[PDB]
């Protein structure tokens, strides 16, 4: 029989596409062995051939679909005033308020993307033609509860257009170019959100891969922005959670525990 | 003759490229119109055809040079432990440690990639053939004083090697090779580091580019590094200021007042 820190330890080095089971009766040394040889093995292959890191080179595939779409790539401040918090409408009582990490006394560490890219759409519209079409991809911050499907530090995608163009249907065809390039089979479904009013949110399973909306919405005004719009925002870890099968989403984070999803902890268990 | 806030605004608006001199005697108007004029037209373009953020651009170049000579691409937290500060040698008396911004009780915005990479090379040692080389790119913050050298959010990109090939000699030649890559011209320095002792800078006129340092040191025992190595550090901005000609570093850094050195404040001044 196995104790729970051996069944913790074994799992840390399985991997979804191992054929082993920890639930087989044989030793756990013979276990750990086995899985430490693979682990290794998958380095050594990572090292000689590809080198790129799944989050980092999953960003640069997201961004080459979005710019040959027409979409503006931005890179805009991680670290951004508070009063943009309140300004999305966030009260300070509220949930998700209570998942800020405030730095100074002033500022945030941006737990969406939303802010950045609302001042970037009021600002564009002052020298592009319709429609502004506008993305980015980068770090964003929540404190959570330990779960499987959440981290405090993770990586959206965010993508807006401004202008003509922005319907439902225009969307969710965007949505699903975007999905279909990934090879992600989803649905969308409704929901209510204290943000934005109603959200399609794009589900995996019962993962949530996106959140989008249709505007206008009463929110625009206090950005400057009175022209209909659509955007969506995406977890990158998320999607990597889907496209490679991983038990838990720590498996995707930037991470001093895992490499593309392989320990990187490969010492005997005693 | 224009007032310091009309002059102030005239500097944003201007670019290296341009041959408008502010001080030639034109009234105001006349030259915020011709300027905003300018800059209007050179968003149009980058919204026609390239489409790319100059920093997330250069990241992929310098992603693609580093794993192309046998690095591996890591991508790490960038909200780390403070602990990992103390443990660098950073005394919390000190002018570095006073830099850090400090988010909860126990963590901090990275402040440097070095922690992080340690860690990796402690780790893949046991799996990887020697000589281990690896690389990061990504967000790092210090407090600063506004000057035209510094940011507060700034973007580093980090290699080390450890093994065999950890010599001077190596890492001139892996120095010298990138920044031939990226047609910047150079010179190093000796200088002198309370953090890893003796380093080697990379200057670009009176500009620091780099800091790059030849081990093994006495820190890496706590690091738990017996062996050789090599590593340097760059800011991505910096690199960018000397690319573009910019005046002020803040051209190049994450922002929502310049897109790729362009100001995306383009109303009129009254
Ligand atoms: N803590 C997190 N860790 C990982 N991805 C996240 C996290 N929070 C949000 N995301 C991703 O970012 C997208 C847009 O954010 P948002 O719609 O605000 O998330 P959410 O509604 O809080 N999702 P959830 O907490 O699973 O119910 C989500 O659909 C996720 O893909
Ligand atoms: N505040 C900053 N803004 C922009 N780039 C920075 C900043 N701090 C460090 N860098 C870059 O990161 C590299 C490695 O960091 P480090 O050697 O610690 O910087 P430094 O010695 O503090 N440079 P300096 O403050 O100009 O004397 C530097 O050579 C810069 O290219
Ligand atoms: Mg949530
Ligand atoms: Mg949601
Ligand atoms: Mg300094
Ligand atoms: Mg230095």
């Amino acid at each position: 029989a196995l104790t729970k820190s051996q069944t913790d330890r074994l799992e840390v080095l399985l991997n979804p596409k191992d054929e082993i089971s920890l639930n087989s009766g044989k030793p756990f040394r013979e276990l750990e062995s086995e899985l430490l040889s693979r682990r290794k093995k998958d380095l050594q292959q990572i090292y000689a051939e590809e080198r790129e890191n799944y989050l980092g080179k999953l960003e640069r595939e997201i961004t080459r679909f979005f710019v040959d779409r027409g979409f503006l790539e931005i890179k805009s401040p991680i670290l951004i005033p508070l009063e943009y918090i309140e300004r999305m409408g966030i009260d300070n009582d509220t949930e998700l308020s209570k998942q800020i990490f405030r730095v100074d006394k002033n500022f945030c560490l941006r737990p969406m993307l939303a802010p950045n890219l609302y001042n970037y759409l009021r600002k564009l519209d002052r020298a592009l033609p319709d429609p502004i079409k506008i993305f980015e991809i980068g770090p964003c911050y929540r404190k959570e509860s330990d779960g499987k499907e959440h981290l405090e530090e993770f990586t959206m995608l965010a993508f807006a257009q401004m202008g003509s163009g922005c319907t439902r249907e225009n969307l969710e065809s965007i949505i699903t170019d975007f999905l279909n390039h990934l090879g992600i089979d989803f649905k969308i479904v409704g929901d209510s959100c204290m943000v934005y009013g109603d959200t399609l949110d794009v589900m995996h399973g019962d993962l949530e891969l996106s959140s989008a909306v249709v505007g206008p919405i009463p929110l625009d005004r206090e950005w400057g922005i009175d022209k209909p719009w659509i955007g969506a925002g995406f977890g990158l870890e998320r999607l990597l959670k889907v496209k490679h099968d991983f038990k838990n989403i720590k498996r995707a984070a930037r991470s001093e525990s895992y490499y593309n999803g392989i320990s990187t902890n490969l010492h005997h268990h005693h």
